[PDB]
């Protein structure tokens, strides 16, 4: 028997320090969980009891605190450098801010192989990218070999900025002859590594022949086998087996997000690179882990030019503000009431009453414990994609087919959920996807007296929401394809900083905004 | 025959000038009504083609604009003697600021009678104050006498400040002794004119034996016959006849309220006094009629002084604020809404989530069409009574039992209705009085993210409401009787003109806080 660990991140997201429970601002240090330094220590506890370790992250590393803002992937080059990470897959935020924010600041300064092998260059950029990035790479792990493939979600072109030379092909396509190629190097033991989601998975464990075991993210996935040790629920077990198709059973696993846990899996081969068994559980990075000082004193170097952003408070909370997935994809949110309180209150400085907000967009709660305050750090983790709050103007038809689609996949904690302003929505969820939508009424614009009255189909209502969404993001094509007026409007987190300012103590709440009927 | 024309007026409320048609500032000089240059205009064309003609005024002319909190008065008994009113009955806002409020401007300046039968002074105070005020006046009016009885709100203790040293009885046990001494008198032609509400005046035309006609205010109350020239309902014909325990037909009268329209009643009298007919309806004061130029020119003057309150703006608003009895004491009302949401705004500076506030409280709407300009003439209509927005300590009983006061009597344009903040009610008139409360949800405070949940009886909220609800006004005795704790606040008005500049621009909607079910 040979046995590797395999150790894996996915979607970090700029979570560089530790941070609260909820993976938002560290403020009270003693219940703090995750960062770079917390992950040192158990890494290295875990090298020094094993021998063959290999660490692994599935994407998505960029995008999301005030670290990715300014540093733009240096910060991952330097931290995941002196973590000794094994290899990388290319996550979609990844290619957030074009090939030349991808190639520059992390594939240049990596010392592990970063991976995809459905990512085609094509062009006058296929040239440069030749080499920086690798469909697979065969790793030494004692007297043995592991090959890791990678891939990225052929969604990436929809979902970030990759740009008009890379073509994302269908994964289990590009994989197969990758692993078909491993098997003619003798290379047994193969881990499929990627950035698709625990769907995409799934199936690549079943189809691709040859993959012994599949190291995912994107879909934020907590597994776990027995009593979890946080908030988090599981959506199954760890690892999650499939059986594929030629009749192997293959482990699939993921670790959540925001570096809280360390996903740990361990394998069982034989000498011809059969998965025997395996056993593992994420590991929660809290508290009782310290923080590794060499690695804490290199981030705190690294904190000096992040302070800028920390130092002045915008104004004060003194609720919750709730940015959660758990609640902003499920159910109204007083996050997604202030920031749609914010954009309208913007506009009108009677002129535009409604705003409609994807849920998955707001991207960190805000805790109001730190004597309330809230500062540009803090909402930058809220609201890291630097995109603008749009004036549109929609058929009431139109909305009706957006609120459809907020909710034609309920339950699978998607972005595309609506948080909103000025629109009273009901929603009855036992209805067929396309008929859940059991109540819509909105507010006059052509009144003196602003009032709630059932939205017409047939009728021209001006609402207010992220160019992301006026671009047709999370699937809301309709918004794209039928909006009959199109203003580009300022920065969203100006706008709500901005509101924050003028308000200076907030205390959003959860008001019957979006409704779910019982019958 | 003898024929006698009565031109009456009530509830006048400071509205020295002309307004617009929903009694607020005149913007739009084209469209305005009321005010005493008009007023002047309308009496003087009368009294140049009746030859028996007298001009009365039944009470609260006191208090309602910019001209009352600057002049105290002054303003009343000068206008009033340059309109020679015939004479005048004490009304209950007479009394606002205290009796050397009523005593020092309006009684020792008036050159009219000013009349109240029921109002007996005791202690040292009966001394200075008698003469200044009687309980009839016997005038000449031709080669007639007429007689005329005054009367104020029995209740005025309690709607106002007259003191411990005036008694206020029973208008019905204090009135007929005064019309039986004027009847030894020989005085055959008797009006009662005076401040205690239509119901009061039917009782008084039914069972004070000698009353010819009952001359009323203090409701408000609009009675027309035919087709009403603006947008006040009749709540019956005009005059409204009580057929009197002694068999007799007496008309009652009544003009609406803000000066906007004159009452106007013809009588025809036999040789001994009996009423034989009378007809007539009120007359709207609108731009048909020219606002005379002496008295505008003396209005003119006098509005030097009040400018200092018009030429702040203290913000803008985009939206109608509606303040109208006919919306604020029936249903939810934008202006209560933002005036229970400075109210809250103030104390929050999780502490204090929950607002209710009297409808009749609002005393008057803030149009958006001048500008959008909002100045502290505008508020000081809205809130003229200088009153606080206290902090108090109820049980959730004692809350349920204020909403269920609230509709217990609903229907009669009453002052009670509450506007809220921080709750959700709905009511089922279809109930009984003291169980039409159907839903009652409020905004938790023990929570971190502020959410509506049911009321529970035998828990503890936090509320911000008027002093003069905390004082057990507008009969919410429960109120000052079960409260727990109670806290004076700050000053109506300056909560609310802080709000505003903080705001800026404001756009108040009517949203659910307040609903009727059908079924
Ligand atoms: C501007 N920008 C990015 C971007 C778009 C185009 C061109 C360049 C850049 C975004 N803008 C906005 Cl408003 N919402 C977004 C965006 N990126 C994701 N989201 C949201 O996040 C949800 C998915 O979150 P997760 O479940 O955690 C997976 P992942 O971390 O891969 O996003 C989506 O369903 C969206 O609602
Ligand atoms: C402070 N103060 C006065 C006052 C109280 C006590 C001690 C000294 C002064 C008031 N405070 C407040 Cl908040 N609401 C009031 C008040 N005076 C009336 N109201 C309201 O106005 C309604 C009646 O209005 P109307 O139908 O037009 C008759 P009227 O014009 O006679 O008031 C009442 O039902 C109350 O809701
Ligand atoms: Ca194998
Ligand atoms: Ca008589
Ligand atoms: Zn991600
Ligand atoms: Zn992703
Ligand atoms: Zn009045
Ligand atoms: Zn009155």
């Amino acid at each position: 028997m040979w046995e590797l660990t395999i150790l894996h991140t996915n979607d970090v997201h700029s979570r560089l320090e530790q941070t609260s429970e909820d993976s938002s601002k560290c403020v009270d240090a003693s219940r703090c969980m995750g960062g770079v330094a917390r992950l040192f220590t158990k890494v290295q506890q875990i090298r020094r009891a094993e021998p063959n370790v290999l660490l692994l992250d599935a994407g998505d590393q960029y995008q999301g605190t005030i670290w990715f803002t300014v540093y733009k992937g240096a910060e991952v080059a330097h931290f995941m450098n002196a973590l000794r990470y094994d290899a990388m897959a290319l996550g979609n935020h990844e290619f957030d801010n074009g090939v030349e924010g991808l190639i520059e600041p992390l594939l240049k300064e990596a010392k592990f192989p970063i991976l995809s092998a459905n990512i085609k260059a094509k062009g006058p950029l296929a040239s440069q990218i030749s080499g920086l990035y690798l469909p697979y790479k065969v790793l030494p792990v004692g007297d043995e070999v592991v090959g890791i493939v990678g891939y990225t979600s052929k969604e990436t072109p929809f979902l970030s900025n990759p740009g008009t030379n890379l073509v994302f092909e269908d994964e289990i396509t590009a994989l197969q002859p990758e692993v078909d190629k491993l098997k003619t190097l003798n290379v047994n033991k193969i881990i499929a590594l990627g950035h698709s989601g625990f769907e995409m998975d799934k199936l690549i464990a079943q189809k691709v022949r040859g993959v012994d075991v599949v190291v995912g993210g994107h879909s934020n996935t907590f597994l776990y086998t027995g009593n979890p040790p946080s908030k988090e629920v599981p959506a199954g077990k760890y690892p999650f087996i499939v059986t594929s198709d030629d009749g192997r059973k293959v482990p699939v696993v993921q670790a959540y997000a925001f570096g809280k846990y360390l996903g740990y899996l361990k394998i069982e081969f034989d000498e011809r690179g059969n998965v025997i068994s395996s056993h593992g559980n994420p590991i929660l990075l809290d508290s009782s882990i310290p923080e590794d000082p060499s690695i804490k004193a290199d981030i705190n170097k690294w904190r000096i030019k992040l302070d800028d952003y920390s130092t002045q408070e915008l104004g004060k909370t003194i609720v919750y503000l709730d940015g959660s997935s758990q609640s902003c994809r499920f159910r109204e949110c007083n996050m997604g009431n202030l920031i749609c309180d914010a954009m309208i209150n913007n506009n009108l400085r009677n002129h535009v009453s409604m705003c409609i907000l994807n849920g998955g967009g707001i991207r960190s709660p805000i805790d109001e414990r730190n004597d309330g305050t809230i500062t540009w750090e803090n909402l930058a983790a809220v609201l890291p994609f630097g995109g603008t709050f749009d004036l549109v103007q929609l058929k009431g038809s139109t909305l009706k087919k957006a609120f459809e689609h907020s909710v034609h996949r309920y339950g699978q904690s998607t972005g595309e959920f609506l948080q909103v302003g000025g629109i009273h929505v009901v929603y009855d969820l036992s209805r067929k996807p396309g008929d859940r939508v059991v109540k819509l009424d909105v507010l006059c614009t052509k009144c003196r007296v602003p009032s709630y009255d059932p939205l017409k189909m047939d009728e021209v209502y001006k609402v207010i929401l992220p160019n992301f969404l006026a671009n047709g993001g999370d699937g809301f094509q309709m918004i794209k394809d039928e909006l009959l007026r199109h203003d580009s409007g300022d920065q969203d987190i100006n706008v709500v900083s901005t509101y924050i300012s003028k308000m200076k103590v907030i205390y959003p709440a959860v008001e019957g905004r979006i409704k779910f009927s019982l019958e």
